[PDB]
């Protein structure tokens, strides 16, 4: 990826992930990926601020072999550019539960059906500033 | 080894990084690498309760296009087999300082005068918690 990128993580079901970072200035989005590798994605986290027709919106999507799969958005948008960014994400064996920086909590299937999480990787627009692991 | 690796790292010259990890409570010694990639390594920290002849020795090392280097032991060791240990790591081009668990700190010639460090990587005995950019 253009960010951090840090494998073998072995994250297993109950565990989590607390990111915290610096989102460009003029960024129109960033991206953290969790998932087996760079082509098999669990969660691609891509807030949005303004690209591909989203204004301030979070994007989530899976990506299974290299396909994209189906979207999701949330109705929040708790981050600012050119600002710090703290995100946590719990994998489990049903659902992913990301928690956001203004206490907002939801839920993305565990579509590829992983047993851990072994691949995490920020994008050229999230200056990662520490990672943390429970 | 088996343990964390981290790539695009991005270290600059004054940055600190802070790890933070939990020594298997079985170790021999552990491993925490730093560099540009497996091949070239500015510092492999390696903490020695009793391995390779060595007892309760930190011994840390370069390796440059697969070659190592002179190896150069510390006079305190502030490390315990099944216990966390926080290490932070800085450099300038001349020499990399590395500050243990007590506040204690050494430091160790950068011989491979990397524009910036920007792999890591810790082996089965050395379980990364967190890991901070400062
Ligand atoms: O799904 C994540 C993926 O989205 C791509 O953009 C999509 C866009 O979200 C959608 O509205 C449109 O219909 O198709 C685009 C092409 O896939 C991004 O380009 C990609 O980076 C990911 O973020």
């Amino acid at each position: 990826a253009s960010g951090l990128v840090a494998s073998n993580l072995n994250l297993k079901p109950g565990e989590s992930l607390r990111v915290r970072g610096e989102v460009a200035p003029d960024a129109k989005s960033f991206v953290l990926n969790l998932g087996k590798d760079s082509n098999n994605l669990s969660l691609h986290f891509n807030p949005r601020f303004n690209a591909h027709g989203d204004a301030n919106t979070i994007v989530s999507n899976s990506k299974d072999g290299g396909a994209w799969g189906t979207e999701q958005r949330e109705a929040v948008f708790p981050f600012q550019p050119g600002s710090v960014a703290e995100v946590s994400i719990t994998f489990d064996q049903a659902n992913l539960t990301v928690k956001l920086p203004d206490g907002y909590e939801f839920k993305f299937p565990n579509r590829l059906n992983l047993e851990a999480i072994n691949y995490m990787a920020a994008d050229g627009d999230f200056k990662i500033k520490s990672v943390a692991f429970d």
